[PDB]
């Protein structure tokens, strides 16, 4: 049985380079929530695999003009990878081109901002133009605002869109630093906000969840592995493994 | 200036009877998140008040048959109280008969269940009948399902409605005990689930948040105190006090 090619991307605490003095080889060079998840999926389902980092460094978005997909989503579409195991959001637009297992983690979009201000919700940001705000460019969060029919979010999209190169960033880290060094609020996924605020007492989540979504394993559309991965994830859930992995990497 | 009559209700860790070795009088007989909140509200705004427990022990729902409102919402409507300070959900139906300050806490509906099973979402419950499920009768959670146009939730409402006396309960504690002793899942507010699961390792939240809402201070509609309470809440927010109050009472 040839080994599966599993595409992923660096993102703390899901995927990180394992540190050591002694040389690390193959899949052992990686660690994190998604790495532990993947290992369990392989032993539960009985497959071997090789971890690779998505070449273009993206999750998956469709080009507005040429309509082509990029990121891990595109690698799956083109059968360049068998599975994608990362904090990949399960979204309607993505489900149209690839398949997803049931979620291994639930979350929602929220706001990351500095403490000490009266800003208390998305509405507060939307009704003003002084404090700038944004999201990772073309990520699931930004796309949510772009496709939203809700006036408040539509207004926010118009804002970010008009100042695209100034307010949209390339990573969660860039967004975090931007919040820390300027009057800026960052729209990001709650599970990452959770990790960040526990490590920086100057940061806080603002308001509650803007939506409800989850992360799932991606497979090429029609892959016989999608349903099998779901079975493995459900077993991990009932065995309390998913909860243990969350506590392990978030602590 | 006459003292304001503040209505509230017993609910850990928001409102509890303070335990003492010496007799306690007036407002000193109560403690909890909402009691600390109310105290800060009074000093920021300069009013005196008397805490009272809602006479009928209800939060506020409208009777399906005769259309009469009950609970704290009704006491405000009839001007029997000036303010309602409790874990009272800000909802569309309630906003029609009373006014709410901006929320002092955000949360969402979710599922409380025992650990060790493959049950992973509302859909899992909705598509079966073996495992019974419900919520506090006529509370904000039950009303959400009753008014929902989402197929999944509408199906769940049909279930609860048809087994009303068997699956709907009178309190959170009742739903909790029910989850611990029988094959039952309880739909409850996330902030309470958080308190409960931290104190009972046998319990766990299932899935993500089903909706997004918040708790707010209630006032008779048109009351001049509503905007003043909001000013106080936003101040507590920016000063980090709402966060400390949450930490204090949730541990
Ligand atoms: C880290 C990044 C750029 C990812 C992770 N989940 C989202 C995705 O699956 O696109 C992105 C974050 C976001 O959009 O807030
Ligand atoms: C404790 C109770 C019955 C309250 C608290 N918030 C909700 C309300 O404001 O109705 C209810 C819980 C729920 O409906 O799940």
């Amino acid at each position: 049985n040839r080994s599966l090619i599993v595409t992923t991307i660096l993102e703390e605490p899901y995927v990180l380079f394992k540190k050591s003095d002694k040389p690390l080889y193959g899949n052992d060079r990686f660690e994190g929530y998604c790495i532990d998840l993947l290992r369990e999926l392989s032993t539960i389902l009985g497959f071997t695999y090789e971890i690779r980092l998505v070449e273009d460094g993206k999750y998956g978005a469709q080009d507005d003009v040429n309509g082509q997909w990029n990121g891990m989503v595109r690698e799956l579409i083109d059968h360049k990878a068998d599975l994608a195991v990362a904090p990949l959001a399960i979204t309607y637009v993505r489900e149209k081109v690839i398949d997803f297992s049931k979620p291994f983690m639930t979350l929602g979009i929220s706001i990351l901002y500095r403490k000490g201000t009266p800003i208390d919700s998305a509405d507060d940001l939307a009704k003003q133009t002084k404090i700038e705000y944004g999201a990772v460019e073309d990520g699931a969060t930004m796309t949510f605002f772009k496709k939203s029919k809700i006036s408040t979010y539509d207004k926010m999209w118009a804002f970010m869109s008009s100042r695209r190169q100034s307010v949209l960033v390339k990573s969660n880290e860039e967004g975090i630093q931007r919040v820390l060094t300027s009057d800026y609020a960052f729209l990001m996924e709650s599970t990452t906000i959770e990790f960040v605020t526990q490590r920086n007492c100057n940061l806080t989540q603002i308001g509650g969840l803007i939506d409800s979504k989850g992360y799932g394993v991606g497979t090429p559309m029609g892959s016989p592995y999608r349903d099998k991965i779901t079975i493995a994830i459900l077993q991990l859930q009932e065995e309390g493994k998913l909860h243990m992995m969350k506590e392990k990497w978030w602590r």
